[PDB]
């Protein structure tokens, strides 16, 4: 479990994601897709575009980048009490989307990248330490689901 110490570094440095949400997930996305792009081939929506020019200006990418932190956001702020929030997610990213969890562990790192890019003066490796321990929480809680649902991952 995550200590209350923790999870504050964690939230401390999630409202500076929550300043600029869209943003935040623009360059994670995009971060992801650059440097895993197998993943790209995944989202039906997005697998057409070509660069990262195309991936800024998409509209529909940036709208998705905000589906993302928000749900994710909301995981976080449970401080690990995410059992609900969890069941959903599970379902459609194990039995519709199909992602394994070599993929959240990309999106984690992806995260992790943009967080010490951009907020390089208050992210340091006690923050990113606690960062990672939540975001190792979240996959581990997701693949112990993904297994009560049939899948593989
Ligand atoms: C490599 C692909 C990949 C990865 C790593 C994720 N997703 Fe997922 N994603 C998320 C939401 C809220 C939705 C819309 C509702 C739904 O269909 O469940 C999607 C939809 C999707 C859709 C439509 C696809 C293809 C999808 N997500 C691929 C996908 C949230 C997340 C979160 C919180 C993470 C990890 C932090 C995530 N996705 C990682």
């Amino acid at each position: 479990v995550l200590s209350e110490g923790e999870w504050q570094l964690v939230l401390h440095v999630w409202a500076k994601v929550e300043a600029d949400v869209a943003g935040h997930g623009q360059d994670i996305l995009i971060r992801l897709f650059k440097s895993h792009p197998e993943t790209l081939e995944k989202f039906d929506r997005f697998k057409h575009l070509k660069t990262e020019a195309e991936m800024k200006a998409s509209e529909d990418l940036k709208k998705h980048g905000v589906t993302v932190l928000t749900a994710l956001g909301a995981i976080l702020k449970k401080k690990g009490h995410h059992e609900a929030e969890l069941k959903p997610l599970a379902q459609s990213h194990a039995t519709k989307h199909k992602i394994p969890i070599k993929y959240l562990e990309f999106i984690s790192e992806a995260i992790i990248h943009v967080l010490h890019s951009r907020h390089p003066g208050d992210f340091g490796a006690d923050a990113q330490g606690a960062m990672n321990k939540a975001l190792e929480l979240f996959r581990k809680d997701i693949a112990a689901k993904y297994k009560e649902l049939g899948y593989q991952g």
